[PDB]
């Protein structure tokens, strides 16, 4: 049960139905908090293979090391540290989608075989000799932006261009303000359930005031801001009062 | 008898305290040295619903910032020259109850990031390899550093930020509240006057006044330190601007 | 269908019946694989095996490792003996894409193999012996890189026996819009659209457009087309805004 | 045999070591190198309520920075390298007794964190280790260098200090408490001689002012340095400035 | 196979390489890139007393500085490798045989010194090893550098340099040598003619002046090269101006 | 062999010597290089109560600082990055003897306090070892640069000079001693006469003129290599002025 | 009949012929080929012990982390490998005339250790515990200058002068003119002999173009040069065209 009430926001929906019945690479961009994974979410369970298998993984909180292998897997030889050939997350998600985060934090290595896959579906393992081959969907995400690390030489430029096929661009919380109300009503709905507390909704006062916050950290930020607010709650309602002890 | 809380700021933190009770999100604590940062810590937790359970508090400092992220979480074996067994981990012993990080500015990039991939999917794995553990441990990061100013750094993950922030405790260092250094003036004098065995009863509006004028940079660690020392050094059942002066 | 490509066509055919390296120069996006990969359908060989590897797909340290092999603990971390994608494509044909990023060393060890046909496993004191069709292509100036001391002499030399300067599409119009329609096509035939081709309104930007990206900036912004496309035809409006 | 507190200033200390001797708090040593800063210490532990409990020493700087942590708090199986077998770390070893730690400001802030933890909660765990530990040791600091300068620079933690400073003592040099100089000197004479097997009663007042006129910069170390020295080239009953003139 | 020494100097330099073919003193060649030192080297080797021997040849531009050495000097147990067992190498591999040194001057200067020994000796170092392995090896080795100035410039050792020079050949580059350039052509056609099968006898007047003209800057190799490309794009019987120019 | 001290000082330092062999505390022999230091040391070993017991002399630089400590105090177990076994530290091998080391100068700042506790307290730990290990070796530190200098640095820590300094003993050049200079200049070629049977018996009036101007900087020694080669070149039965000139 | 007939050198000879005799260190110098292995060689064969063990060791090819162990060998458990305890060329030249060449490689430590044998006599075994004593003749020689060298704070002093006591300065032959046409005929007589050739000298032109050569490679350079030219060697003789070939 995911919002989506603003401008720029039922227009994406929009440009996901249409996209989810394909099978290129979509990239998703913006600011850190404003929906990019959701919405990666969203364009798997509308495609074609929403039954199919969804490997999101981060590229942040990955060892540089392990991740080309962890994606697209090693064989003996190559691991000193591990012997045995474990598939890669690729070979997992085999004909499902796969959702890589912050794709800015890809090894000008790990993109070049990233693109070979992305158009021949083909690669080698790392140390591979076989030529694995698979079915994925790939969905790229970020919040740096690409264009300006093509030209610092921290991006492959043919990598973006094949991605940059269906882009789509999250803009951020404080440029939906047809969001944040409808959102943080979600958000004061699940918390007033998840810790039974008889919080039903906001008031005019402090309606306003979140409608004012720049909301830096977008929509996350709001979903912190309020699960704290639904537990700092004292009657049926959040004013000015809860509020400004954070925003 | 009992601790300590009764100015106004405070006296409002502590209820914080008591709201985020039920809860489990993780919780940012930031002020001065010694304003009750890891007071208030503890006492959030024995008022968590895992009160009983154990209190697994590491100072990020007190280990040498190559081998935290081989105690923190764990170590597989054979990884690094010598291993008696892979190693467990104070999140695997605060594995049901808090873990409370003092200082968390003092963490590694690498360990930031290793953490916030714990908060969020609540398992790890020691070392190369994959998770195969299953800990539920309450996040409790305290720091004396401005966070948002190391993020502009660099130095500081902002989305390790931002999920550490959902709850956020900020304590005043003591010189804004000053309705506590006399309080916790004579809880102190109260307890050391006990322990080290002098007839002190109490301040002189003579002291009281001084006290209540001092800075305290080292806000209430400071407190308990200066009091103790004039205490130690009592023959009268009272302590006034004599005794502190000379120390303060 | 063009002025340049229509004559390369009868380079490939005139040469595939051989046994040289090719040297295939171009941007990109031209085709550099594509005719490599056709120079083998049309080789003596085209039954075998087309080993096909991205030069800096691979750390370069790690590299004369896998395509040349290395024995145990030939070095730092080498666990059993492996074999160079070479030998892999023995018989077969190995095309280095990118042949801009081999090591100084890399490139010492590939001439002598194309020289010679037989190498030695990256620590291994017996030469391997193999008959392997080395099809280069790289998008950069190597006759700079040469200059530059980045690249070897010598090996350019033996590599441009066969040079195939594949030009861009913005010096073979020609096949701009034949290629729009190929694309069209497909992805139309894929994506369930009812879409038969573009408006000459569209395909003037198109023949304008400076296509950097070449033949695959093409083969995306088509995609996208037929994806964002409505009724059968495609004109100014879909390819201006996101193209 | 006994000991010299015949200055102003000492045989004041003399009288602040008793006062204390029957408390716990740790106590911080500072003074030049030979104002016998140990030997205070060893005396506040001889008047202290655990006096025939063990006193542990350890010199910080006689250990490598980076096995300190480990030996000063000890560890286990595993450790970052060499750790094979568990050495309860010094403090334990001095549960319940005095731990005399021999110029602090060497402490690396990692120890110094570590430490100050120990200090208020008197519980930590070995490093490398899972049990948390509980002791009841009395810790003695003293160091050379300045601290408050240290903390400045960032080479010492400031809040450690404020909770070792609970108890701070001055221990002037030599060449400030004279009064002690010919009284020593004397000590050390009757000793040595006693030793050495010496005919030795006395220093010429010819010497008896050497001794005054000495800046002493390895007070009461190079005193009973020096001395020695000379009841060993000594020949009569009484030493003058001939035998020390060659030394002092 | 027919080698094409009919130059006035390279016919010379053959003799050379024949009276030169009694002995076993190192043979340093020199000479652009392809002007045929391998070959040079090889026909050194095959004319030698050691000619049903083997004939080891690595080109040292070819295996990158963290294994070199390694790589020609092999390694013993608990090498600086991280790797069991000791792996032999190319010296040892050359034993009683001729190895030869493809571009001497990539050498680094620990391998220049070692090198050096063995040219004496024969014995060299096992990278990380104490027994002393002896190799009776014959050796041959070029480069296209001029030594003298690497010498100079303080990166080809001296010494060194004055031990391999026992005999020394100077390949000059064809620009000088046309004779051989018309000679060479053919055999490269004939060969390639052959090779793939083609109608084509020979060069025209017309070619084989053009042919004579150019520079090559590549030496023979872009020679061999030019007119395999000829042989390819060959239609008649013979090739002239043609397709020569179309080229070159 | 021979001794040789007719000199007002070395005379003198020859009783400082006697006098002190009847005593077990540090001597901190001062001194030029080649004033006879060693022979000092060695000198006041053949008078002690333990003339009999071993002199252990080790040169604190031809031993690599990293292993230094090894050696010294000894090791545990594989304790550091290259330990195969349970090795002893070389205080032990002089264990009621003597621990000569030269040079204390380049003592790593952390030998230098690890040798500190020796001194004093007798006992000391083995690089990696949990027993503590004691001993009784009479510490003979023959340094060579100016000590206090190195204190001032940093270079040199400063308890450890004044647990040395118990009996310092400087040690004046040659220059500073004209009168053992000529009986030296014979003492030697006297032996290298003998040694090399050479029919020389001594120097001319000329000769020892020289052999006094000469301001030796290399001292004893600085002489006796001189005079040997003097010895060696020599025809007559006497070494004139021209011998020791064309090398002075 | 090794050569020495000119000034500089049939005096040197002299000075070897005195020394021989006695034990003592001996350091040499001269650039790269100018005999001072052949003098350090000499200076054994007549010693008092030229019936002993010589020796000669390349210092810069050997692992400069191994030279100590070598030199002085080791006690078991040294460094890891150490089974048992080797012991050093020291005790192996026991007896006799070690000689280091080329000096100025030496560690500190080396220079050191070196130093106190030259001294007393004795070293320690690396990781050892006893006093090794042998009977050794340094014969250090260098081609660098040691004196230069010191001032870098490079090479310890008082094993310089400790050696420097009998220094022997050999001329680079481009000073030595009077031996060059001498060594010249020694070594065609050689190689001519070893290689069944029918030469019996130079002409007037080649011995004249000799003289003329600087002789960079000193004694070392003419030895090959001749070698080179007692091959190509045709007739009986060698004339400007074989040698100008060359010089
Ligand atoms: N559009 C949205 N509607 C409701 N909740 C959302 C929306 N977008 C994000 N959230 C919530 O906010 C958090 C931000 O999630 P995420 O998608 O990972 O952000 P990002 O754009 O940085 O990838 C999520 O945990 C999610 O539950
Ligand atoms: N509000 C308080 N009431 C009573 N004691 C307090 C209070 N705050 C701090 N203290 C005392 O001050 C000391 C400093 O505590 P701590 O919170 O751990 O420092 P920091 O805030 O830097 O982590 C504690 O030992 C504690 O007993
Ligand atoms: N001549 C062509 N005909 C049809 N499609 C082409 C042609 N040339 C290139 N393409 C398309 O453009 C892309 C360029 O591919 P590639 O072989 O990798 O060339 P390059 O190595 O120059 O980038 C291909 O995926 C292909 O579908
Ligand atoms: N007041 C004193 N009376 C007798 N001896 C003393 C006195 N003070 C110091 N000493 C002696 O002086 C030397 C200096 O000792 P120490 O306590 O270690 O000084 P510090 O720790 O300041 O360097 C010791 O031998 C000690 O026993
Ligand atoms: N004299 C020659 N006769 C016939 N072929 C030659 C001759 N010289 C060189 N070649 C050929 O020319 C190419 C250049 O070879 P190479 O010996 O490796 O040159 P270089 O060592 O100078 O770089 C080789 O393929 C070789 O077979
Ligand atoms: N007093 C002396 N009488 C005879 N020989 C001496 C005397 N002092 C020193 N020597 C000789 O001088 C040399 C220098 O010896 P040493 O004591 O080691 O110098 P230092 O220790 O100062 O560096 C030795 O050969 C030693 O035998
Ligand atoms: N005086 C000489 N008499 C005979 N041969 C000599 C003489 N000097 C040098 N040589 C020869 O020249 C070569 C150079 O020898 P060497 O002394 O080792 O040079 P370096 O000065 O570099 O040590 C030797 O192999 C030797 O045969």
């Amino acid at each position: 049960e995911y919002v989506f009430e603003s401008p720029k926001m039922k227009e994406i929906l929009e440009k996901i139905k249409k996209i989810s019945c394909a099978e290129c690479p979509v990239l998703i961009t913006g600011e850190s908090g404003v929906g990019k994974e959701v919405v990666a979410r969203l364009i798997h369970k509308l495609s074609d293979r929403s039954k199919e298998p969804f490997v999101a993984l981060n590229v942040a909180s990955i060892p540089r090391d392990i991740f080309e292998a962890e994606l697209f897997g090693y064989e003996k030889g190559a691991f000193t540290g591990a012997v045995s050939s474990k598939e890669g997350f690729f070979e997992l998600a085999d004909g499902g989608t796969l959702f890589l985060d912050e794709i800015g934090e890809l090894s000008l290595e790990a993109q070049a075989k990233l693109l070979r896959v992305i158009e021949s579906g083909k690669f080698y393992r790392l140390g591979g000799r076989k030529e694995i081959e698979v079915n994925v969907r790939i969905l790229a995400a970020t919040n740096r932006n690409i264009k300006e690390l093509v030209k610092e030489g921290k991006f492959r430029e043919d990598l973006y261009y094949r991605l940059g096929v269906i882009e789509i661009e999250i803009p951020p919380l404080r440029e939906r303000k047809e969001d944040i109300i409808p959102l943080a009503n979600h958000f004061l709905k699940k918390f007033s359930r998840k810790y039974a507390k008889e919080v039903e909704g906001f008031t005019k006062s402090a309606q306003e005031l979140l409608l004012s916050y720049p909301w830096y950290g977008n929509v996350r930020e709001l979903k912190n801001v309020i699960e704290r607010a639904v537990l700092f709650s004292e009657g049926k309602f959040i004013d000015r009062g809860e509020l400004s002890c954070l925003v």
